[PDB]
């Protein structure tokens, strides 16, 4: 009776030290898990620049290959009306 | 001839269409590459904002470790007290 009871006090010594320590870490998870999640926002909101200038590249790339298509169509004109006026 | 005189003028014209294309290029080639350079910084930027999102989940995979060892603590701890519990409810 009394070992049982001396063993039950220090398990629930230890049951208690066990759930305070794990609030303490509890705790500290939270900080890092904050300190993480706004680290991944960061992220996020570095990505929409990213995205806004890569939008930007492949624009201004699709109207450089429009005007290089466009300067072609006039150089065979240009070439055409020169063989013309050649034969002259 | 009116024929060469006809031709010679339309090549004036696209001449000067070919020199407004080129130039047209040459002014969406220089901001081209600046997006190029804006773009590569944000890359450059996201690869170290990366590396520290991962020692920041680092941190934080330790953290979780160190909380399994003390709930594995916690249920060996209640495992004995319903044994002794039990125990001491009968006498």
């Amino acid at each position: 009776a009394a070992a049982l009871r001396a063993e039950l006090r220090d398990l629930e010594l230890e049951e208690a030290r066990l759930v305070q320590e794990l609030e303490d870490v509890d705790r500290n998870n939270a900080r890092a898990a904050a300190d993480l999640q706004a680290a991944q926002a960061e992220a996020a909101e570095l990505d929409q620049q990213e995205r806004q200038h890569y939008r930007d590249y492949s624009a201004l790339k699709r109207q450089q290959l429009e005007l290089l298509d466009q300067l072609g169509n006039v150089e065979n004109q240009l070439q055409y009306a020169r063989v013309q006026l050649d034969r002259l």
